[PDB]
């Protein structure tokens, strides 16, 4: 998975990322001359302890094969460290969602969250626990593919249990999921805006909960309310979600 410096064209920056920027390149590679790539960097690569995160990355996402998760193309651990990973040509889901936010019809807002829910099934399959699933970690590869791209704390998206115990389970990412499809049907508003990170948890722990996104189907925000169950006992599994996003989405796509 080495991949000599030479090998890189680095171009234009695409996005920001969690060690550093994000940019587009070309890999000039014996299976392909000019095979269009994205390259995450990272700042203070100097210092071991940076370094080791910012490519504990590229092992984890290595371990998986999945069509909605970003695959790893190499890796570049001299100074500047670089990762070199398959691209996304539109980008942040985020950003995306906001630019087209009167041009993506419902049906492709629920395609992207059952796609999503079929890549957190996997790694359900795979006893992996994410951590961090929200909008920002999504990238969008085409107009009709989403995938996730990303493997101080996010406490507007987090479960209670995450919170008040640093608990992070399958049930944990559930909850995290939920948030994650609010924020697409949102056209890629944040949770909780106006809201200080403090005050979330007594909100969520006096039954609150973020209301049904406008022109959202009551079958969806009924599956996010499920997600936010208190009680992570409580809690669909992804199997669950996914099979209920199908159903979801092939009747908004029959009407």
């Amino acid at each position: 998975y080495e991949i000599q410096r030479e090998r890189i064209e680095l171009g234009r920056c695409i996005g920001e990322g969690q060690f550093g920027d994000v940019h587009q390149g070309i890999y000039m590679s014996p299976e392909n001359p000019a095979m269009a790539v994205a390259i995450k960097t990272c700042k203070n690569c100097t210092s071991d302890s940076v370094r080791e995160k910012f490519l504990q990355e590229a092992l984890t996402m290595r371990q998986f094969d999945h069509p909605h998760i970003v695959k790893l193309i190499g890796v570049i651990t001299e100074n500047p460290v670089w990762i070199i990973m398959e691209l996304c040509t539109l980008g942040e889901l985020r950003s995306f969602l906001q630019v087209r936010k009167f041009s993506l019809d419902l049906a492709s807002l629920i395609l992207y969250a059952y796609q999503l829910s079929t890549a957190l099934a996997y790694l359900e399959s795979k006893r992996f626990v994410h951590r961090d699933i929200a909008a920002r970690n999504v990238l969008v590869s085409a107009t009709d593919c989403v995938k996730l791209g990303d493997f101080k704390l996010p406490i507007k998206w987090m479960a209670p249990e995450s919170i008040n115990f640093r608990r992070f389970t399958s049930a944990s990412d559930v909850w995290m999921f939920g948030v994650c499809m609010w924020e697409i049907l949102m056209h890629g508003v944040k949770p909780f805006q106006g809201v200080k990170n403090n005050d979330v948890i007594g909100r969520i722990e006096n039954g609150e909960r973020l209301p049904m996104p406008p022109n959202c189907p009551p079958t969806l925000y009924s599956l996010m309310t499920k997600c936010w169950a208190y009680d992570p006992s409580r809690r669909p599994r992804f199997t669950e979600l996914k099979a209920q996003l199908s159903t979801i989405l092939e009747e908004e796509k029959l009407q």
